[PDB]
């Protein structure tokens, strides 16, 4: 409500209306916070531009932030200081992975299958909170999303649950890194929900009827549990949590 | 301020102004919360009873409630039932072991000490979730205190950790069971905090330092985090978090 | 192979011909070790005195001994020292919990039965391993059996899930405590075997039936592979394991 | 004694007498198996060829396999294709990350060298894998070795205890993979030990007298417990084993 008010927070990964990030935009702007939006390329400029432009208030800023061009991440960072100055948290929102090495066996994933998924999924929360690390010159949250697979085997996640793991590891190790900074680091484990990334896992519908069935909660997850509990850990209300991993998932990741 | 507007918990473990759960009944009422407060014994009820009267508002029931007692624990939630409506949720931060076990070898644990820390610190929060169930219509969430030794080996702690990692279990098997009745179940796990039973802990000064000088913050943690983390679990903001434990720690958990 | 040459073990839990218990005496007994057997009451005797006699030229020691009575408990190993003098480990394969509670929701355990399993599924390894202490004065390794239920929720596991976690936490301060003293505790986390107490868990047959589906060998545990790893653990060739939980089950555990 | 014996696995990473990869190719050899060696470049050919040659019986195969280099790694499987045709598991004993990033802050480490060390230490294991499961028609083990900074934050420790998240979750990936071929994966988390590469973790010494005075066993691990864990996981005492991570630590692990 007021939460988040007089803070500024940096969301990465609006794609479009479904994306887990605009959830997340949503419940920070609710929770009083101001956003600012980097998306991977121009494709996706006119989706965020007009997903923005529906919240109250000022004209957000977009930014194009391929986070794996060490040269547009930096600038985008750059821009961010020029223009506000200080941002108080980043919800890191990003993965990818070639599509054929979500299907099959994880064994035959190719040598830069594997580190593109590393590069893009795992790395750029290092990399981000680098140049986060500039800004945020009143400490702060770093928030990532991560999912089941990266913990443990989920059938046809393969090298994107081997990068998550890589993920979760870094989000330890930074939280290691920035505590003394002032900047707590944290991981939503979502469950699963229908997104434009969603269609590259396998039968998709099938696994959100085995969560309704079998999840504690016995239903799927939304963009917007997820937002709100992203507005706990950028809250200071989350001020003695860090490098921590919460599953947002009705309770699925408990069930063995 | 209005987080928890409308909605009333029970908080059950104050012993004094320094309880854990005297931090979370604070929080929880600063975020507009209604508080019913539970007592162990008799010496007690001076203590409590004051305390809660210190907080505004309309004044708090304070209720014994004596955990190994079925017959005090049923009479406590009938009194509850009866009383007042409904209620959202519960916060037990009980535990007991006798200070005997918690020195040199846990291999040395009498069976009448182990049973009776399983019973009163973790058994307990099942006994009170049948009981917090009958009058969880509407549901809400149970949280309960858990501590880092029930995951791995914290010197001294021997038997509390045996009984932590019951409690622990306990919470993601209530986590399964009350699900589908609209009830989640979760854990906080704290760093060590200055307390009254932070006697039975040796050498609480050397612990204090170590997690100050490695903890990610640097610093301890305090009664007000756990309490604000509780405000968010107990609040419609952790819609879908369930069966988690949440560590408020200061990021000492990461640590290998 | 000749592994265990002029080293005892003690092998508790054998019922049955399909108890896993006996799975680990045939493996110790094919690696070289002698073996001193104990069991329940007398309504077992039989069984394991006859089991016990099948092994080739043995001295075949059966020992009574109800884990729940400190006074036959004492009695025993005294009996084993008088007798053995020194013996180099212990491999505890015994659990217990009301039927009624496997059954249903947890949250409507009852006390008594709550405590019952702890009693004889957790507490029962710490009653043992202070006795046991007494006669490995030439270190050696304890052994018990947990499930996957005692990580993660399980299906119709309930208290049994509960017993467990408080068993693997004894694993791991056990290992504290004894390490110092030459002696190791290790559980092998079995995956689901046809025994005489898995009657007590629900639709076993389907249980069985998944794992072959989806276990990553894609087949059952016998009670062989379980013995197998006991011989291992037993041995020197583990002397750096210790704490550890050795999960035998084709891989089950890894599934998300 | 002849555990292994008619058997044949591949050691990848013995560098020097030091090496945890030479520990193993003893206990293996010990143990009765054949054993092929590849080492990384020209500059170890000699010391790995005249170890080798120590190991009396039959010249052992010696080859270069730079895992960073697609040609070699076929090159060197097909090798042993068409010299041995079967082999019955591999000892995946690799690792590499730029000392500059085992310092300091893991927020500060450049894209490359996270790369890099993803490369080298977790997708090698599949890369070999791949190639290993073409020779491997009789079924076996791979292992690898992975270190607590995999799982916990290990000071100092940083870029590589991200990449060994990484490796292990490839074991479980890889284990529930290969399975249904008759294939295991599986993990050593081996402590500590004075190795070549060991000097690129921070003091030393106040690591191994830290593990000496706190691990249950107080003392630290050899290269010897390491390969005498590994014999079993190749033997086939480990059958029922799979996508699991011993560790070989004194019992360090369990410390909170
Ligand atoms: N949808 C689910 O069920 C689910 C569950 C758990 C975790 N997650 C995670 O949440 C995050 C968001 O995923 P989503 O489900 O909303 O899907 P999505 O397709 O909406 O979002 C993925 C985002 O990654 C961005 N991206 C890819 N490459 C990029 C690059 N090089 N530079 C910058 N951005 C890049 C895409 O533009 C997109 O905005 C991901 O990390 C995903 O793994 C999703
Ligand atoms: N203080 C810390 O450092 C710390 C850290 C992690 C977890 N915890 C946990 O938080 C909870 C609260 O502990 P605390 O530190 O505030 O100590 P505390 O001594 O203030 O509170 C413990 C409470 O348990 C109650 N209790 C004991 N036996 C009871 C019984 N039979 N019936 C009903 N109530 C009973 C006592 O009255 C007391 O109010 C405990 O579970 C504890 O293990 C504490
Ligand atoms: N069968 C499985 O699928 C499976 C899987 C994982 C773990 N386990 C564990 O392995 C152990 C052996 O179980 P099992 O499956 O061979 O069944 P089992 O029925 O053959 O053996 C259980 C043993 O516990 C003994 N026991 C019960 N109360 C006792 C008491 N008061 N004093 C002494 N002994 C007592 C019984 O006599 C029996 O010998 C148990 O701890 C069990 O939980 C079994
Ligand atoms: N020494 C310890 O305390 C310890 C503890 C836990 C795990 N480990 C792991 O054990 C493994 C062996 O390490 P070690 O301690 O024996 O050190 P080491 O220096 O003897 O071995 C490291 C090996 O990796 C090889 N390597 C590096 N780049 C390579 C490449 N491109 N292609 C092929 N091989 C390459 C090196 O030649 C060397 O043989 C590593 O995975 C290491 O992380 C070591
Ligand atoms: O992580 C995810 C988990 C689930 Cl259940 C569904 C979608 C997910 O997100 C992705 C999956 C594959 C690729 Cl290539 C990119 C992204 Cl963002
Ligand atoms: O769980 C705790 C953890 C820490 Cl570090 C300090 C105090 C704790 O709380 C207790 C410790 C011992 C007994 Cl007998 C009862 C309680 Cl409530
Ligand atoms: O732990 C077990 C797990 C499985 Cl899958 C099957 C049997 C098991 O063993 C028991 C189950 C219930 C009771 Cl009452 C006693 C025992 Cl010994
Ligand atoms: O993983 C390790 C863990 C420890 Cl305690 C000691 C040495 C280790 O091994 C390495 C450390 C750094 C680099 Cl660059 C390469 C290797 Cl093989």
């Amino acid at each position: 409500m007021e939460l988040l008010q007089g803070k500024t927070f940096v969301v990465m990964g609006v794609a479009n209306q479904r994306s887990i990030a605009w959830g997340i935009a949503r419940s920070l702007h609710n929770a009083g916070a101001k956003l600012i939006f980097t998306y991977a390329g121009e494709r996706l400029e006119r989706n965020v531009r007009e997903l923005a432009d529906t919240l109250e208030g000022q004209e957000s800023l977009v930014l194009p932030c391929d986070v794996t061009n060490d040269e547009e991440l930096t600038a985008c960072f750059e821009t961010i200081k020029q223009e506000v100055g200080t941002i108080h948290g980043v919800a890191h929102c990003i993965a990818f992975a070639n599509r054929d090495d979500l299907k099959g066996e994880f064994v035959d994933t190719s040598r830069d299958g594997f580190l593109l998924a590393q590069n893009i999924s795992a790395f750029s929360l290092t990399a981000v909170a680098r140049e986060a690390k500039k800004v945020m010159t009143e400490g702060g949250n770093i928030l990532t999303l991560t999912y089941l697979g990266g913990e443990r085997v989920v059938k046809n996640y393969n090298v994107m649950g081997v990068a998550k793991a890589s993920l979760e590891a870094s989000v330890k190790y930074l939280a290691n890194d920035l505590g003394q900074h002032g900047i707590r680091v944290n991981a939503i484990s979502a469950g699963p929900i229908r997104t434009l990334s969603a269609k590259g896992v396998g039968d998709f519908n099938s696994i959100l009827r085995e969560i309704e069935e079998r999840a504690p909660l016995r239903r799927t997850t939304t963009q917007e549990e997820v937002g709100d509990t992203a507005v706990f850990l950028f809250s200071d209300l989350a001020r003695g949590v860090t490098g921590e991993n919460i599953h947002v998932d009705s309770g699925y990741h408990i069930l063995g």
